[PDB]
């Protein structure tokens, strides 16, 4: 009965430092990846890295102690390398490169999924980052299987290994397959793993204990990355590693109350409401109780009204 790694996926516009703080304290995530820093042709200021990844000031860990890694998105090897170096100087435990997400091409620099059309770009990006990060810290890369087909999936994988990356996360879909459940190919993740000599972390459609078991049995990976599921089920790392039942509704309400108490405390803004609405939108998929709450919360505009709504729910009488 085997060791296993579970990583918390990066999620631009959904997961920030505060949500990472809350989730990690009720989970056993081995690592969270931050939402990406967009790299074009410039070294980004220290403020940008600290505000995206406050954990850099706590030895690259959430307050409960979970490691966090800074992600980059961009194409130009010079600048990835220089931003990679800055993330590490500031204390990031290694650095990740995003080759999975659809992304605008700004100033001739593409990024994310658009690199999947030309694996040589991934090789050059990742290799410059590997050369600029001290050799003992890791450099990871996240990929999809290709742009509009999986034909280049092994070329993408090789590019990452040959650049000297430490590990590879495979979102087992193409870019054009988006998030459609019917297209996840965990078997291709496995075919990739077999060919490589670095750890492959399986990603996509991992919702619960059984799905994770199924995914690992097919891919052969002893590591997985959970994204949307980590919001659907707040203790999903424990569900997946130990077959814990899903967090019961009264404990998730307690968690959201805490969200709103830290919301105000951190001074995160008078109209900082999107992530709390989004979280509830995800929680409808697993908890019938969250549909009523989401309705009452979605029509609200500001963080104070939303807090009173949520921290007025009596956890006992429930
Ligand atoms: C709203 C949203 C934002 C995302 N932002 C990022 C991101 O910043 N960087 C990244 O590498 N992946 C990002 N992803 C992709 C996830 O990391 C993950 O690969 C994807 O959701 C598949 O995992 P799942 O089926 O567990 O959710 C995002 C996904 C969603 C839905």
């Amino acid at each position: 009965m085997a060791s296993m790694r579970v990583l918390l996926a990066p999620m631009e516009g959904v997961l920030d430092s505060l949500v990472r703080e809350l989730l990690t304290e009720v989970n056993d995530y081995d690592l969270c990846i931050t939402e990406f820093v967009r790299v074009v042709d410039q070294l980004l200021p220290v403020k940008v890295f600290h505000r995206i990844c406050p954990e850099l000031q706590n030895a690259s860990r959430t307050p409960s102690g979970t490691l966090v890694r800074v992600q980059l998105l961009g194409q130009f090897p010079q600048w990835l390398a220089e931003n990679a170096a800055r993330a590490v100087e500031l204390g990031s435990w290694g650095v990740d490169l995003n080759c999975g997400c659809p992304s605008k091409t700004v100033n001739g620099s593409g990024g994310g999924a658009t690199l999947l059309k030309d694996p040589e770009l991934i090789y050059q990006g990742a290799k410059a980052m590997r050369e600029a990060v001290p050799a003992h810290l890791p450099v990871s890369v996240k990929v999809r299987l290709g742009w509009d087909s999986g034909e280049k999936k092994f070329e993408i994988a090789d590019a990452v290994q040959q650049a000297g990356a430490t590990e590879l996360v495979v979102h087992g879909r193409t870019k054009e397959q988006g998030y459609r459940a019917e297209h996840i190919d965990w078997q291709a993740i496995g075919d990739i793993r077999q060919r490589l000599n670095i750890p492959v972390i399986a990603n996509g459609e991992i919702w619960d204990w059984q799905s994770a078991q199924q995914c690992m049995a097919i891919s052969g990976c002893d590591a997985v990355m959970i994204g949307r599921g980590a919001l659907n089920i707040p203790n999903l790392s424990r569900v997946v590693k130990y077959n814990e039942p899903r967090m019961p509704w009264p404990e998730v309400v307690a968690l959201l109350q805490k969200y709103t108490r830290l919301e105000k405390q951190g001074d995160t803004g008078l109209y900082h409401v999107a992530r709390i609405k989004q979280w509830l939108s995800y929680l409808r998929k697993e908890y019938d109780e969250a549909t009523e709450l989401f309705q009452h919360v979605r029509v609200l505009n500001n963080s104070p009204d939303i807090a009173r709504a949520i921290q007025a729910i009596d956890i006992e009488k429930l």
